[PDB]
Formats: C-alpha cells, sequence, structure tokens
C-alpha cells in the first residue's frame, strides 16, 4: 500500500461535490481527506429556532467524499480543543470495527487517521456514533455520505454507460427541538444543556423539523440547484436516521439506485423512490423542460410544513409536445 | 397532433375502472377526460365523523384514468363557482410545469384544458397542489391515479404477457380530524374554518383515519370486491401522502410492480409489498381458493383500528391440496 | 399425498433454528410441528416493565419453522385450558382461508391441526389474527416466521449456490405499554384488563419499546450471536406489524432478499435494508473482520433508546488491508 500513489482531495460544502473523475483515471490509490468537527449553533427556520449542531467540516450534512472501488480512503479527523464533546466516525462503506467508530474516538484536542478499503461500490452514509450518545450526535446533524464509484463509472442494468453532467448532494435531517410550556422552541447556552430535553422529544419519534442541507429553505430561491434542458444530473440523497421518499416535482428519476448500491440494478422511470433511514440513494435524470422544479420528501406534510423542500432552476426551451396549456385557466 | 385520432372517455367511480383495452388498439391518440372538482362534506365512519373533502369528480380517491404509452391525455378541469377554493392538478406521469400544476391553477368559476404526452409506462399518482396549501388539499382527498399501459399490454420480467381479467383501483387516504376537549371529532361550517386545527393535527404526522375509497369499511360488506377462482386480477393502489404496505390476507402478490413502473421488472411471490407516500403500485394475482379475503395495509393498527381494510368475496371450489383442516377445533 | 413421508421436527427457541438441510434431501414430505400457546407475563426491559404476552411455543417471537418448497406443513396448535383467550394462526405462506386463520380459531382447552402446501419459496410471517382483535394479539408478541427453502437451496442472481454456515432468526416486536399520570408503566392482573388502555396507545402509532427476541438487550452481551471470520451467516428478520430497516454496524448485507422472496433476485452490497410491517426478509453475509458488531433497526432512536439493538461476537484475525488505524487518537 506504501507504493500506492496518494492524492489529497479538497472538500466542498454540500450540495456541491469536490472535483473527481467518473471513470477511474488509473489504478487504486490512497485518497486523503481531512475534516474538522465543529460544534456550532445553527438557526434552522425563519422563527429563529436554534439547534446545537455537531458538524463535519462545519456543515450539515458533512461533505460528500468521492473515491472509486478498491481505493483506500484515508481520513484525518480532528476534534478541536474548542469543542466540548467526544466524537468519532462510522462509515457504512467500511468493513470492521463498527465502520471505524471503535478506532476513531477523539476528545477535544485530539485527532486520528483511519484508512479503509472501499471494497463495495455505491453511496453510503457516514456518521458519528459515540457509545451511549449515538442517536443524539446523529440527529444533531453529525452525518454525511461518501460515494464509491465503480472503476469504469456508472452504468445501467443492461451495461450502457451513464455519464452525468452535474451532481448534487442533498442531505436530509430530522431535528427534534424541545419546546417550553407555551409552544415556544427553547434555546440553550451549550450542547449538553439540551440533552435531557432533546431525548424526551426524540422518544416520540416525531421530528419538529425535517430539512434539506441544514435549514428550511436552505436550497430554495437563489440557493436553488441549477441545470439546463438536456443536462444529465445525479442527485445523491441521504438520511442517517429516518426514512424519506424523494420526488422531483415536474420530473422523474430515470434511473434510481434506491438502495444506493451500484451492483444492484437501478429502478427506472421512478415517480417517487424510498430511502430508509440509515442509507443513501442516487437518482439520475435528464431534464426535458425548463422552469422551476421542487425536489421534496413526498410526505407532503414533511415537505411543506416541516421544511423538506428544495428547488431546481432549469434553463432552456419549453417542449409543447410533452405538455401544453390547450386552454389557459379561463371562466 | 391534430391529425391524431381523439376519444372521449366517461370516467367511472373507484374501485371500478373505465373500459379500456390492454394492448393499444392502433396508433397514438388523444384521450380526453373531463373532471369537475367538488368541495363537499363526507362522513368517514359510523360515528358520523365528517370531513370537508376536495374531490376530483366528486369521489375520494379521484377516478383512475387509463391511457397507453405515447398517447396524449387531454384533461378539462372545471372548478365550479360553488367552490370556495382555488385548485390545480399535478400529474406524476407528466413532464414539466410541476406536473401540470403551474399551468392549471383555477379559481371557483374557472376551467382549463391541459395536455401532456404519457411518455413513461406505469401507474402514477395525480393530486392537487396549490402553492401555500399543498398538503391540505391532498389530505382532504384531492388525489387519484393514472395508469399508462405499455402499448403491448403488461408483461412479466421475462417477456411472458400478463393479461388480467379484472382491475380494481384502491385509493388509500390518511385523514387528520381535529378533536375537541372530550376527544370527540369536531365539525365545521366550511373547509376554511378547519384549516388551523387541521394543520395542528397534520404536524403530529399521525392520521386519525386511514381509509380505502373514502371511508372506514367502504369496501367491505356488499361493496366488497369480487373475483372467482382462476381469475387474474390487477389491483392498483395509491397513497399520495404517506407510506402503505398492502397485503392480501390468504393470498399473495404473484407479480408486484411495487414502485408502480412497468419498465421495472416486477417482484414475485410477495407476501406484503411497500408503496412510498406519493406513489402508486400494482399487484397481479390469480385466485386459487374461494371465500373472503381481507385486503389491508399491514400495519394492523392502521388496518383494523384506523380503517385501512377492504374485503374480497371470491366464488369457486375449495382446493384441499393447497390447504385443509386435518382436525377442526376440538377438545 | 397420503403416501408422502412424514417427519416430526422438534422446534428450538429463537434466535436459534431447528435442524434442516438447505438442499432438500428427498421428494416432498409432510413436515409436522406442534406448538402450544402460552399467555404469560414477561419483563421487557431493565426497569421491570411487564407485558401480558401471548406467545406461540412460549417465546416472543414464535419459533422459526423450516420446510422446502412443495412440502406440506402440518401444524398441531394447542390452546391450553389455562389460557383466557381464543387464538388462531395465519401463515402468510399459505393460500386460502385467511392464511389458515379461518380454520384454526381455538378456545382455551382446544387444539386443531392445519395442513397447507408450501408453494412459494421465501421467509414469511405467521401471526395470530382473531377477528376483532387482530392488532392486540399481534402486538402482544403473537407472531413468528417460517422459511420455505427452494428444493435446490439458496442461489444468487445467476444461479450460484449460496450455502450458509449459520442461520439466526431475529424477531422484532413493537410494544405499546400504557403509563399512568405519573409516567410510570402500568401493570394489570389479567390480559383483558390492559385492553382499553393498550388500544389508546396503539392509536398513537408510537411504540414504547421496539425489541429483538422479546426484550431490551435480549441478544447482547452473553446472549450475543456468534460467528467467525470466514463464516457465511443468514440472518432472518421479521416484523408482523411495523416497518424496520436492519443494519449490521461494521458489516453489510452481501445478498439481501429484502422482500424475503427467493424467486425475486437479491439486492447486493446493502448497507441498510428495509422490511415493511407484515413481511420477513433475509440477509446473507460473510464475516471478514473479528470483534463485536451491532445489528440494529437503523432509526437509531428506536435502536438505542427503544431497545432494537443486538450484538454479534466474531472470532478470528484482523485484516489491516480492509481497515487500519494509521494514527490512534492522539494530541
Ligand atoms: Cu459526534
Ligand atoms: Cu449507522
Ligand atoms: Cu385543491
Ligand atoms: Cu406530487
Ligand atoms: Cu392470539
Ligand atoms: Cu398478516
Amino acid at each position: 500500500i506504501a507504493a500506492l500513489p496518494r492524492q489529497k482531495v479538497e472538500l466542498v460544502d454540500p450540495p456541491f461535490v469536490h472535483a473527481h473523475s467518473q471513470v477511474a483515471e488509473g489504478g487504486p490509490k490512497v485518497v486523503e481527506f481531512t475534516m474538522v468537527i465543529e460544534e456550532k449553533k445553527i438557526v434552522i427556520d425563519d422563527a429563529g429556532t436554534e439547534v446545537h449542531a455537531m458538524a463535519f467540516n462545519g456543515t450539515v450534512p458533512g461533505p460528500l467524499m468521492v473515491v472509486h472501488q478498491d481505493d483506500y480512503l484515508e481520513l484525518t479527523l480532528i476534534n478541536p480543543e474548542t469543542n466540548t464533546l467526544m466524537h468519532n466516525i462510522d462509515f457504512h462503506a467500511a468493513t470492521g470495527a463498527l465502520g471505524g467508530g471503535g478506532l476513531t474516538e477523539i476528545n477535544p484536542g485530539e485527532k486520528t487517521i483511519l484508512r479503509f478499503k472501499a471494497t463495495k461500490p455505491g453511496v453510503f452514509v457516514y456518521h458519528c456514533a459515540p457509545p451511549g450518545m449515538v442517536p443524539w450526535h446523529v440527529v444533531s446533524g453529525m452525518n454525511g455520505a461518501i460515494m464509491v464509484l465503480p472503476r469504469e463509472g456508472l452504468h445501467d442494468g443492461k451495461g450502457k454507460a451513464l455519464t452525468y453532467d452535474k451532481i448534487y448532494y442533498v442531505g436530509e435531517q430530522d431535528f427534534y427541538v424541545p419546546r417550553d410550556e407555551n409552544g415556544k422552541y427553547k434555546k440553550y447556552e451549550a450542547p449538553g444543556d439540551a440533552y435531557e430535553d432533546t431525548v424526551k422529544v426524540m422518544r416520540t419519534l416525531t421530528p419538529t423539523h425535517v430539512v434539506f442541507n441544514g435549514a428550511v429553505g436552505a436550497l430554495t430561491g437563489d440557493k436553488a440547484m441549477t441545470a439546463a434542458v438536456g443536462e444529465k444530473v445525479l442527485i445523491v440523497h441521504s438520511q442517517a436516521n429516518r426514512d424519506t421518499r424523494p420526488h422531483l416535482i415536474g420530473g422523474h428519476g430515470d434511473y434510481v439506485w434506491a438502495t444506493g448500491k451500484f451492483n444492484t440494478p437501478p429502478d427506472v422511470d421512478q415517480e417517487t423512490w424510498f430511502i430508509p433511514g440509515g442509507a443513501a440513494g442516487a437518482a439520475f435524470y435528464t431534464f426535458q423542460q425548463p422552469g422551476i422544479y421542487a425536489y421534496v420528501n413526498h410526505n407532503l406534510i414533511e415537505a411543506f410544513e416541516l421544511g423538506a423542500a428544495a428547488h431546481f432552476k432549469v434553463t432552456g426551451e419549453w417542449n409543447d409536445d410533452l405538455m401544453t396549456s390547450v386552454l389557459a385557466p379561463s371562466g
């Protein structure tokens, strides 16, 4: 492995993904990533509701990491001195020691380096899982995903290559914010102060917010993801704790690896797919019509009342053969 | 498209389906449908619980429309002056303008005509989706399904054609009825009056009723579906807002397009299948034994406490080889 | 049929499975099983919470029965005079009379014998279903699963035989235990006394406990399942009433018949699979690394707060190629 070429990769904040090649450029290499854990307060809605996030690289969700099958992913995880809690990381893509969790427990002021072989292709969830406080770290936003591309890039069930023009990473988070006796969300001066209260809400299994990329409207308006008619887009989606049912309003999932494993053939022409909590999935789509599209968790209450809605702004020419207003709304 | 043949279809109330041919007769055509939206109070159980439904063509679910791949569906949607709300329609089978929702917003007293090419084969959900009040209209019964059949009819995963003798459309609905101080269901003069309270229930993500065809027991008793031993039946099921897990008690789902897409090979020998909220699915089965069968959502609490149960009354001869009581209940 | 060989099989309590051959050793035979129903009080957590269980063979879940496709399963069901309720059994594997539910309704002091032909291969759920009290009996622990193996044993997508060295049956149960005004779980003298209170909790659709093998921690520590590096393990998992998303922390599901049906090709390299309420599924995995593994329901709140977590204790040598701590947690 010492003789294997190494390469440092720079991570970019979601929904964007760091530079990479779909088809493996050469042979197996050791790909290096460094992430710093940041315990920070984040405002998740327009009412000012705060959540003491625990974030990888400072964002919720943590960045998407990309390697190819059989490469080695080497991660330098750092838990700064300014943090108050112990943290670790669990890659569902790895094999052994609880996905690496048993080998990466670092307290504030510590760091560690873990190397694992990306033996299985597909998109996988990764997240913090500290013994005794596993769900809390996860629902505080401490999770992300990694994509392990096949050496020869993406393909459909029947062997045809699927090359994408754009890739977006949508991380869905369920938050459980405690309320005081008047229905007002509470605020705390430190992460640990919220624990006891958060656990009570978690047990009801009913989130107060379900958001994409850390906040209500995070990916809407001018933060909308963009594409153009004719462009091929791969949308990676993950949920480390609760189920979701993604749906592109106005579009479809031409090829969907709902389970997120590339060795399992993709479902085609999907209207709404399902991604169970603890997994990541991927949908490939070629836009045919311009305009705005809403990407949502299709439990519409979760999408429109809880916050799970994002936008796609597509430029191009309308196709009247596909759809047309024969008679505009008139009396 | 004007040179294409056109055909008007008269819709039938669920669980029945309007006459259609499985194999597309000739070439593409423009299939025309007309639906009138009706805001009406419906009683959903024996206790007299009422809901202010928003019903396509007056029923919950709305009727099933059947077209073939590459046909054009031309829908004339009418929102009567007697209605108090604006409505529209989003077809999951359509490409562009939020499934047609952006092009069909009509106020009471208005009408519009939309046309789209049915490009992908499968069963799809259609529902109302007015900006700012999407979940409210959907959970008020404003949803249904469309079936876009392959021009050569259905086929199993490996070519064998699958021809059904009967087709039933079971639309499943999650309702959120507000309760008063005594735990009794509230009643309002108009739909608008129910909004705030309904919204509070919706946010708990817990429905008060989960019904088939608009009411608890709507498809039991003499309204039970019928078949005969040897009959091939296709059961289309849809849930526009939340997940469901259909199961035929005493039977199986021989071929199940759980995602509802015909270009995706069906699963076979299914005991219980899953349909994510915002999608429709289809299960094909050939009856082997006579008697009553219960068709339910297999979270038995939703099925027997909340209302998600229907019956099948099948005639024919008992097959002792398949099953027999060796010793009837005795001392 | 009458000339068919008969065979009495002695059942063992889960997670263990009675003796069987993966490849059918002869032609069809009538496999005979006997189960006694026991209504008993069980403690489901470390806080002494009691539940009046209704258990097939005295366990929660009921034992796993293994037969081969086209064999006949003849079950003798006994409901002792000491019991207080009528019970029956519904096999999702059977065809007719509600899975046998309509032919096996026995009052305390009665027995019955049912025979059915196991026509479809896969793992299926079986549960009690007394008309008008279906959910209550099922959520009181009265369910299990049966495995109908293909005559030629298990196979992957392209006819490659998959032979397991070990098999474990994890039965997951959702309990709904009432609480008094003080938030303390309630205890009852007889099962029937708990009915009214239990049903009001069931309607919230939120379980108080979600356990594996009848109790929190039932398969952890000294009761952890065992395997070694190199062994191929088949894990059968069932949930008769509610969805679950199994995940082996530190491992994967190399082959997963998520739907539990062997005629439906398995998904591969799964990180987390989904089993809808009312079905059984099976995952095949070959251990590569030693140590402890946690097998959980991946909604981590249900796993670590509600009780749905088990362990695997694996012996063998560590593979540093797959994973290695490059720099142990340091300053
Ligand atoms: Cu952490
Ligand atoms: Cu995990
Ligand atoms: Cu509407
Ligand atoms: Cu929709
Ligand atoms: Cu029972
Ligand atoms: Cu059942």
